[PDB]
């Protein structure tokens, strides 16, 4: 198997689950092994937000302070004195992986416990959110807090983006934001053939954790749901995006 | 494995594909091996019919003669003088496996050729309908005519009954008919625990081909799509429903 060779090449552990919704053909590799989900959780968080809010509710202006700012706030730190609407916060969270935006949206839906409850409701019995950004990124081997699996993350993404968990109008909003993600050019997007459309959400955490979950659309055909997770054995280890791009190539080849 | 043992005991070949839609967990065994689909095709045919006709169109009365009757017409024979509406015909085809009903419906949708085209349009590139009832049941080893695989049949059933290939209103019509099927008590239904709901369509063909495709709802949880196909080596070989009931038990345990 090619995935094992990639693990050797990049000295990392891989977690993969891909599902061609048109044929029910799958590609898996350690699909049920837990990995810190890191920022990929931002996609599922907006999914839940869209479940509880009407489109007009998203125009609601949210105010916050420099006090509310965490470690990575590309968009939010530029509007502290003006506040941002929920819609703008969802945009910043998904497309720029803005940590404060994720925290503000998390508070809007009830916190991590409420997020977990809502996920259990849609059938996700694996994803275990417990903290806010950025501490959620610090997970030690063996711990299950703030972790999930490639199969669970792909399935929950599929539930919100392709299934009936959300009305079409809201599904479209989520897909549009993710299609326009600015942080994943070197990951799944780098591993698919040209002409293929990608909607993804990246993540990076401790122990060199580097993830990307996506819905990919071949030129002609049904979407493919893909979750590629990875981690290394050193807490301070550095990741290599090439690992995800290569893993994606194998998946495409396989499918 | 358990499936290999069942094949030896019953001197048969098993084709199995099961998918838990809530977790994307699957159970497979020769999922891509071709088997004559036999009467399981009746469920796919109704799916295409509901795609073309409106709920009103279903009341469209269809008239036929004793000439239109084939080898197995439990319902259509007792209605040759008054005709039957498309809805009653779909009912007869799905719940009683009425051969004349299937043929009349096939004609309604344009014949085997149109059915195949329609299936190709929803992503099914495997199912190969070519004939009418009852000839379609006669398939020789090596032929692809009127054959499909467990994976394709399950996926196509899921598309019509669980996916947005049909408006909720029509999906429930199909599910209702299949839930009240009268021909499969000794098959998948005999292999599920108490409290589990089943919507299935049976099939029997030459070479001892005995199939059952279904959607199963556990007491609590998302539906499971399951296709259990089987065949023997001798043209006139007899089938045993116990094989399917037993195979279903393994699938459930695995899930
Ligand atoms: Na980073
Ligand atoms: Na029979």
């Amino acid at each position: 198997d090619d995935f094992a060779k990639l693990e050797e090449q990049f000295d990392a552990k891989l977690g993969i689950f891909a599902l061609d919704t048109g044929t029910n053909r799958t590609v898996t590799y350690r699909p049920d092994e837990r990995f810190a989900f890191a920022s990929t959780i931002k996609a599922l968080t907006v999914g839940v937000l869209l479940q509880q809010k009407s489109i007009e509710d998203l125009n609601q202006r949210i105010t916050y302070t420099r006090d509310d700012l965490v470690n990575y706030n590309p968009i939010t730190e530029k509007h502290v004195d003006t506040g941002m609407t929920l819609k703008e916060l969802a945009d910043a969270s998904l497309r720029y992986s803005d940590n404060t935006a994720q925290n503000l949206i998390l508070k809007q839906i009830g916190g991590p416990e409420s997020l977990k409850k809502e996920l259990r409701k849609i059938g996700d019995e694996v994803t275990n959110p417990e903290r806010f950004e950025p501490e959620l990124n610090e997970v030690n081997p063996g711990e299950t807090q703030d972790t999930s699996t490639a199969r669970a993350l792909a399935t929950s993404l599929q539930a919100f983006a392709l299934e009936d968990k959300l009305p079409s109008e809201k599904r479209e909003l989520l897909i549009d934001w993710m299609k326009r993600n600015t942080t994943g050019d070197a990951l799944i997007r780098a591993g698919v053939p040209e002409g293929w459309e990608v909607a993804d959400k990246t993540g990076a955490g401790s122990y060199g954790t580097r993830n990307d979950i996506a819905i990919i659309w071949p030129p002609k055909g049904d979407p493919v749901v893909l979750a590629v997770l990875s981690s290394r054995d050193k807490k301070d280890a550095k990741y290599d995006d090439k690992l995800i791009a290569e893993a994606t190539k194998v998946v495409l080849k396989a499918l």
